[PDB]
């Protein structure tokens, strides 16, 4: 039998089978080892796992707030630069302990058999709207929309303002019938099981090819970037270098883009990429001057106490 040579955590779905055919085969493909993707990936499983010493996680692609969590709690390895070679990927993204390879929006999307007509990020906080809603799982990405869908402009949502967040989803806590991951959404889209969400653009987007009769805006729409990176104690963090020098290169960053509506980071995939695909990004200006970029920073500053009382206010005020 064959253990996998390289074991690579992220989010399942539709999003796990992109990176499988951007990423994961064609490096199996060209390095002749056996690459695994698994789910489970965030910081609270990450910091579980590198404080235990029992890393079973080689690769794992984080999400701009939890790659902050984790860089603070020193669980990742710094990246090899004397290995990982794409200089076609800005210098903001080419960080100590990870590479930004994705950029990606978390937009509201609406079941169009429920609202032919759409819906707003306003009437998604209304309780005069009818609706089941499905919110993201952590304070990530849901606050940031609950003030935007309470009139904060985008320009001007950080520092937010978190009481005001949480009051204004508490407004509709009574429709959403989760606080979900990215996989969990897009099966109750395809399912017809929800009627309004806020989900990653390609989530959505994958729904739609399946048949799913939604549609979406960018309107309150979140941005924000994905890295690669290796836990500390990774059983192979060399392997795991040369997957990311591998996974950064414009052909494989041109082809994830090409199977979901997600954006490059490798400004050199944009020559290989068809000039209509730019239009559904989140740096398109149409689209990113409707919403906002997620702050990691104010994140980086925030999260422990934020995580504290949305535990909190879930725990209470959860009913499905
Ligand atoms: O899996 C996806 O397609 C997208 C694309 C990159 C990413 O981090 N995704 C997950 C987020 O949209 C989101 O589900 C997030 O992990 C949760 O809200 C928990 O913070």
């Amino acid at each position: 039998h064959m253990m996998a040579d390289l074991v690579i955590s992220s989010y399942g779905g539709s999003f796990q089978d992109a990176q499988t055919k951007a990423y994961f085969d064609p490096y199996a493909k060209a390095s002749g080892v056996k690459v695994t993707g698994t789910t489970g990936t965030g910081y609270a499983k990450v910091k579980a796992m590198v404080e235990s010493g029992n890393v079973t996680w080689d690769v794992i692609s984080a999400e701009s707030p939890a790659f902050a969590s984790e860089v603070k709690d020193g669980l990742l390895e710094p990246i090899d630069y004397s290995v990982v070679k794409a200089d076609n990927v800005p210098e903001n993204f080419r960080t100590k302990y990870g590479v930004g390879y994705m950029v990606f929006g978390t937009n509201l999307a609406w079941n169009k058999d429920k609202f032919p007509n759409g819906v707003t990020p306003a009437q998604f906080f209304d309780p005069n709207v009818k609706g089941r809603r499905v919110l993201p799982s952590d304070a990530t990405y849901s606050l940031e929309f609950a003030l935007m869908g309470d009139g904060v402009k985008p320009a001007d949502l950080y520092p937010l303002d978190v009481k005001r967040a949480l009051k204004v989803i508490d407004r509709v806590k009574d429709q959403v019938i989760g606080y979900k991951g990215a996989s969990d959404i897009q099966a109750l889209m395809q399912q017809g099981e929800a009627d309004i969400v806020y989900a990653g653009t390609g989530r959505i987007k994958n729904a739609i090819k399946a048949g799913a009769n939604w549609s979406y805006s960018w309107e309150g729409a979140l941005a924000d970037t994905e890295y690669w990176a290796v836990p500390k104690g990774a059983p192979h963090a060399a392997e795991a270098m040369k997957f990311i020098n591998f996974a950064v290169q414009a052909e494989p960053q041109a082809e994830l883009t090409r199977v979901i509506a997600y954006g490059p980071t490798n400004v050199d995939a944009l020559r290989l990429l068809d000039p209509a695909v730019a239009k559904d990004l989140p740096s398109y200006p149409a689209n990113a001057k409707l919403g906002a970029v997620l702050n990691s920073k104010w994140w980086n500053d925030n999260y422990d106490a934020v995580k504290a009382e949305w535990t909190t206010y879930i725990m209470q005020h959860h009913h499905h």
